[PDB]
């Protein structure tokens, strides 16, 4: 089927995400609708790349969460930046979203971490995550200490690990087609005879394939 | 089962690719092991990032193919340093690679593109990637008139169409485990005492998850 500009389910394109990640959620071939590949840089243009989870989304932008003395969380933290993909392979869908990031309220980021299974919670005090370690006996022996540590009582947030939310400047809804010759309906904020008008300061224009 | 160090196949991470590659690709539940996350920037420090294919792999690095002047081969010729994601959620495994892209020889880029089904080559003389357009309308007119243009004939390469080569300077290996406590095998081109030597220039370290 045609993905076409007049069948949109929104011209505000966080409700168009909505859309599809709610078929993507229903389709059971896909197991993480929510995984996605977040890409970062340093100031001067070194680029870094990664498989994360999504944890939220909505008017303000798309939520995630990690330990901010990660690679990634240096290169966010110096450069605010990024770049977010999301692939729903049986979907033969794409979508892209580029924007500033800024890191969450310390108040929302304990509330999310107390609400990780108890083992995910121990695990974030145990990695310094992206730090060179010996071998992986260190992390099975730490991680067997702190659950010891926290019987029974609450697992302090680190103060490194938090969150980010990414305010969307563009997103990009990709569908897959034959010959290569792909659908690609792009919003970015805000005329040429072939930009149009979104919700809010949303424009958007098609893009070759 | 634990991805360690003393059972990897290769201390040669093009080698320990090919080996990840060719379980990925005779798993019924993997669609296209092929496929990656391309991530790019431009010089001061904004990322972008993209599904491709990879196609063709060894000791000079992963190729792909695309159109230099889309948004990812201005930044590319503006900025020759790239990331690449491997995600294969059946296997739990991540493959990120790191490293400097050059643009492949024309006579290669030629060959690859005449060894493309006929659609594929014509799509691509359409199609000026990520160029804005009015509508889907426009290039399925543009497609059927150049099929009549190329019938028994052969389509010329278009001089903006080619390929990439990415040198890897840094391979790192990720195996999905519980409590978020995931194996990760990092290498890079070059000791400390959790440095390890690999084939070559390579060295090796664990990095916490
Ligand atoms: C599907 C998937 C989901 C992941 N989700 C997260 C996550 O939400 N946060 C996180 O810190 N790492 C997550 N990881 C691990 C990252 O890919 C990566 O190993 C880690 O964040 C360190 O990246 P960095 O060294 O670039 O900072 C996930 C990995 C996979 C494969
Ligand atoms: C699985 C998959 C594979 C793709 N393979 C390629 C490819 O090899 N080359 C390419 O130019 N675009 C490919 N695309 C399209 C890109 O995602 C993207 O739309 C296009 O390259 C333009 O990106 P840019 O605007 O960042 O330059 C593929 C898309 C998907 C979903
Ligand atoms: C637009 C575009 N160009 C090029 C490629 C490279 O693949 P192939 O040479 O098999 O068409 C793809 C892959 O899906 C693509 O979508
Ligand atoms: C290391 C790591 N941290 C954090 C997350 C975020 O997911 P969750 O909060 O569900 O563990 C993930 C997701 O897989 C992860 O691998
Ligand atoms: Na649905
Ligand atoms: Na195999």
């Amino acid at each position: 089927e045609a993905f076409e500009e007049t069948h949109l389910t929104s011209l505000d394109p966080v409700k168009q995400f909505a859309a599809w990640f709610e078929e993507a959620v229903q389709c059971p071939d896909i197991g993480e609708a929510n995984a996605m590949c977040l890409a970062t840089c340093t100031r001067d243009g070194k680029p870094s790349a990664r498989m994360l989870l999504l944890k939220g989304f909505g008017k303000d932008g798309f939520r995630f969460f990690t330990n901010f003395e990660s690679r990634k969380g240096k290169e966010l933290d110096s450069n605010p930046f990024a770049s977010l993909v999301f692939y729903w392979e049986p979907l033969n869908r794409q979508v892209r979203v580029e924007g500033p990031v800024k890191k969450l309220p310390e108040e929302e980021a304990e509330c999310y971490f107390h609400s990780r299974p108890k083992s995910s919670q121990i695990g974030a005090v145990v990695s310094h995550q992206s730090s060179v370690i010996p071998d992986r006996e260190y992390l099975r022996k730490k991680n067997e200490e702190l659950e010891q540590l926290y019987q029974d009582q609450e697992v302090p947030k680190p103060k490194s690990w938090g969150g980010y939310v990414l305010y969307p400047q563009v997103m990009e809804f990709w569908q897959g087609q034959t010959n290569r010759l792909h659908d690609r309906i792009v919003f970015r904020r805000g005329l040429g005879p072939m930009t149009h008008r979104g919700e809010e300061d949303w424009l958007y224009e098609r893009l070759a394939p």
